[PDB]
């Protein structure tokens, strides 16, 4: 286990008048300067400085000021530029400022860290106007973001500042003579003081407030700063920028937030959303579609509907502007929905009827037909299939329960190739497998009820018990085994049940209601035999009414709200699916809105034109 | 698509020192009039008027004063002026004040539009001090109520002025020398300002208060400006009343408020709800019955009961003076229900011994007799049916939730005159067609649970689920043709299913809680039968399981005082109905209330006296 960052009880560990460790943590904590005095001539005897293992804790490499700064009294320690003057008159090729922990936990961190989150802009001054870099990373595995304990904060000072909220350290980082901080400056993700404020968000209400004014003044405060420089344009070691970070991360709040983003006045220059017209209770908009348009790749709308494995992905496909973007293609891809939809149902039709009619293992040759029709639809799907999983590649399996139908539909594809190739074979158990196909064709089916509102909201209302109907048969079918074996086992012995599948089955039918309680006077143990049904059926009853109730209570606990909301995520994973085109003849992608001028830093932006009606909020405004 | 009203960023589209349209458009939306110096020059020379398609947006003719007061800054612009003074002394024809859009979505709009939604004071009075027209109407698709992009106001800049609750401007407008407005005005669709605030009303109790003290503001500046009008007597294009559009629409707020609407002082004569006397918690009042009673055609007793579609009906008829009326036509009426209730009775007992004992394909002439008494029966009911189908055909398929007992009534009618024409005949066809009457004729006995409330709210609570019944046959249908083909040509080869219909109705046991899981041992592939018949097993009680979920998380998130409030609007259905009498005997409709002289303007009116306790609301009242 790493050691205590401080502690008053654990002593840090190991692994002229004399001047060793223990006296200089000593007078350190404490806050003496006088103390100090016979600390330079020690030093100088020996050819020792305080940056040496000698003088820090041997397993993390925190020194004397690491001690002096998380000893503080009112935001002060007398020792800092006593000890600090000490370094500088020892003549140390090292600065004692800019040494840093070398351990794997506390791995970077620095007097300045520890400064800044000690909140004493007193000392963040002094070690600045000493020569504090102001670039070193805290990178270590406290540092990092993962489960347990840990604060991820980026890994700079200006990032710690601002996510601690300290706005006075914040600015004087900044603006200061001696070492200023770059608003461009990367952690070892490549995540900016932007990226950072993304990641420590948490959709909470406060949380949010926090994010979304220290975001707001970093841009401004940039604005002024480095003017030249688009803070927003920069990206991750993943290439995401901080927009694209919060689709990913799903930080709704911030999201909602920097996409819908509005400002008058000298910072208009950093708005998305501009003002077009009002009349009334209606509001016309212009929005910034700059990385949100699927047009280019690696786009929100792409991170949000294949990258992000957030429960609010939902929520999000309904926000502005990306709720009318997705109806607009929407409305454009809906006749080429309902294409792919005709032509699975006349392949469909055609693999029922070839099914239906079909002999024992002209007509003759319609049949033939009708063989390599589902032959040739088989392996077409079977392609289309495949690409899909190639081209989902680096994010499979983010969501089965968006994804099932794309499995389902290789499945089909799959079992119909096959069927057929068993069939050209001559081999009987080609039948089977046509009709297992048959009827996951069928089921597959169901997908197209997205494509209209009346069915597709009324599915995702439903297609709620899938993932209980699992965890309820596993945990019933060790019922069954052992019932299974117990009945065999005792119905040996004359005066039924006579294999450990047949036993299987009977039990399996007092379960979905199609049992059969009677003394079975046929063999020896009759009485036990029939405590055993009765046994199994109580245990089963009690197992389903437990099922049943556990369901129920997710049904009380629950909003309808989200039904629509997720209809619209469906509809969007299929327009962004079918905006390619088919894996035999790729799509020209055109990209949406239009190019306007709106403003100088020419300040030319694709807007997209965006109408909306509120009466409730206008009349809010109304005297 | 039709172009922005105003944008910053795109230009309007185009489909002595020169000044050409972007020269004006630039002087004007600065507001800086020195610049305007050289256009009256400009215009002379060239014979030019500003109203010409060269200084419009070519697409809508939005004009230069329509810019100018788009562009205001502190409710000003101080072009207007000059701009209006070059109009006068270029001599145009037409007057640049009253132009108007002619793009099909922004038609008749002008600047005095503008002026009202910009709520400068200022420019309204500017523009009518200058000649602007106030009964232009702004009649264009964005003006238009419909879904999607719209703002209705009525057309008129008063009606304009009352719906953004403008007080000063709808008082100028009224009051001004130059050019006064008229209350009794009216838009491309009837409606006079007072139907304009019926139909921007949505039943919020924010709305609801504007809707209501802008309705009431109008009334009495109507009384003080034009005292020789009925304010409240003027029809849409589709014959309704402000009163009687609030009953249609379903605005129940509002409807209220004009229903029980009573007032003190100077504007007595402007009540609907006259007070006659209190005593303790008793309060007796007088209410107007003008335009409410079924006496005259088109009351808002029909409009509730026929011609509305608002889910609100029910919370409209429960409202004083309505639900006193309804229940003293009710008692009026009460004998002439069980009279009928009687008469169907004692049809459905003939009919059922009729049915009951009839021989195989005196007591031979009493069956006749029976067989010509349901023949006689059927016919009646079939026409009372038809009559009643085309009596309501301006409005059939509003509501088949309140109807489908009429619908049923004619489909049993149909098959009885059908059978006893079958039976003459003599076809064997006939005794299918008796029975299945005969069924529907016992099931139609449940619309008489109405006439009595143990029976009418308890009925009214249940029959919830018929809408739910369709959706889950057909989305079940679909699994079990899919099931049915795939069993069908599975069974065919030996070592049951032996048509599409059998298999069919084998799952549907299965489904119905009448399964019957075995080995098939007769069967070649009798392991994949039992797969299927497992897997569609499972299918089917996921689905019931899903619908069984979903209608019980509506019944958690439901309300139980509904009941009693929809158990009164089908007694006013079942009052308005038979307050006409039979098919083949019209009735002497009288006129409720009594007629009373309740002031001078000699004010009389019918008047419907009702008596309220209310224990509560007095109580309050008290010191
Ligand atoms: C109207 C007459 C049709 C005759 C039958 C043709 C074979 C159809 C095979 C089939 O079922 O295709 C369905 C497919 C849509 O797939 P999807 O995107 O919904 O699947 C995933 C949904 N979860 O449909 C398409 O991709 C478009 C149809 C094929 C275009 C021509 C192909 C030419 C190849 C050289
Ligand atoms: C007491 C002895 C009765 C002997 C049987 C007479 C035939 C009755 C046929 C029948 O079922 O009529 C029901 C009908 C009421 O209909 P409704 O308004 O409830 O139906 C709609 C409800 N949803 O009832 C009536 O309209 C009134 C009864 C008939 C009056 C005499 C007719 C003379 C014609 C010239
Ligand atoms: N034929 C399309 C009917 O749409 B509905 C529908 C039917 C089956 C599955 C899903 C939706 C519908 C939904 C609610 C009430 C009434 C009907
Ligand atoms: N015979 C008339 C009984 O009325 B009740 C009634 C019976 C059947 C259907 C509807 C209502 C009733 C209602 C609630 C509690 C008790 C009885």
């Amino acid at each position: 286990e790493p050691p205590p960052m401080e502690s008053p009880f654990q002593r840090e560990d190991r692994n002229p008048d004399r001047f060793d460790r223990d006296r200089l943590f000593s007078v350190v904590s404490r806050g003496v300067p006088e103390e100090l005095t016979g600390l330079l001539e020690y030093l100088r005897w020996n050819s020792k400085y305080l940056t040496d293992s000698a003088y820090t804790e041997g397993s993390t490499g925190k020194t004397c000021l690491m001690k002096a700064v998380l000893n503080l009294q009112d935001g002060v320690n007398a020792c800092i530029m006593p000890l600090l003057q000490i370094d500088k008159d020892s003549g140390n090729p090292k600065l004692l400022v800019n040494a840093q922990c070398t351990d794997e936990f506390y791995q970077g961190h620095s007097a300045l860290h520890i400064a800044i989150e000690k909140r004493s802009l007193q000392c963040v001054k002094l070690l600045v106007e000493n020569g504090a870099d102001v670039h070193l990373r805290a990178c270590g595995r406290f540092f990092q973001k993962h489960q347990g304990t840990c604060f991820y904060f980026g890994e700079l000072p200006l990032s710690l500042a601002a996510c601690t909220k300290q706005w006075d350290v914040v600015t004087y980082l900044l603006e200061n003579p001696h070492q200023p901080a770059s608003l461009e400056a990367t952690d070892s993700l490549g995540n900016t003081v932007l990226h950072a404020l993304v990641m420590i968000a948490d959709n909470s209400p406060e949380n949010s407030a926090l994010v979304i004014h220290m975001y707001d003044g970093l841009l401004q405060m940039g604005a002024r700063l480095c003017p030249t420089v688009q803070l927003e344009e920069i990206s991750n070691h993943q290439g995401l920028t901080p927009l694209k970070l919060a689709a990913k991360e799903g930080k709704i709040e911030i999201f909602r937030h920097i996409l819908q983003r509005e400002f008058s006045g000298p910072y208009q220059p950093l708005s998305r959303k501009f003002t077009e017209w009002c009349y009334g209770p209606v509001r016309v908009s212009l929005y910034d579609l700059s990385s949100v348009d699927s047009w280019e790749k690696n786009s929100v709308l792409e991170i949000i509907a294949f990258h992000c494995k957030s429960p609010n992905r939902h929520r999000m496909v309904v926000l502005e502007p990306l709720n009318k973007l997705l109806q607009e293609k929407w409305d454009r891809l809906v006749s080429r929905f309902f294409f792919n939809f005709a032509c699975y149902l006349v392949y469909m039709f055609i693999f029922t009827v070839v099914a239906y009619h079909q002999p024992s293992l002209f007509g003759e040759s319609m049949l033939l037909l009708g063989h390599i029709l589902i032959l040739l639809g088989g392996i077409y799907l079977l392609l289309g299939q495949l690409w899909y999983f190639w081209r989902r590649r680096l994010f499979i399996w983010i969501s089965f329960m968006d994804s099932y139908f794309e499995i389902l539909f290789l499945l089909q594809a799959l079992l119909t190739v096959l069927s057929q190739v068993l069939r050209f074979m001559e081999t009987e158990w080609y039948l089977p497998l046509l009709v297992l196909s048959l009827v996951l064709g069928w089921l597959n089916l169901l997908y197209y009820t997205r494509g209209f509102q009346h069915t597709g909201i009324y599915s995702v209302m439903i297609q709620v018990i899938l993932r209980d109907l699992l965890r309820f048969l596993l945990v019933y079918l060790v019922f069954l085994f052992g019932f299974a074996v117990a009945l065999v086992s005792l119905s040996r012995e004359a005066r039924p049940y006579r294999s450990i599948l047949d036993a299987s089955l009977e039990l399996f039918k007092f379960t979905i209601g199609m049992g059969e309680l009677a003394f079975q006077e046929q063999l020896r143990f009759r009485g036990v035999v029939l405590l055993l049904l009765l046994a199994y059926v109580l245990l089963t009853y009690v197992l389903l009414l437990n099922m049943l109730i556990a369901l129920m209570s997710e049904t009380v606990n629950h909003v309808a709200d989200n039904s629509w909301s997720i209809w619209k995520l469906q509809k969007a994973i299929s327009v962004l699916e079918m905006e390619n085109g088919y894996w035999w003849c790729r799509r020209k992608k055109h990209r949406e809105g239009r190019l306007l001028k709106v403003g100088t830093r020419p300040d030319e932006r694709w807007c997209f034109r965006v109408e909306e009606v509120n009466w409730a909020a206008w009349e809010k405004t109304l005297p």
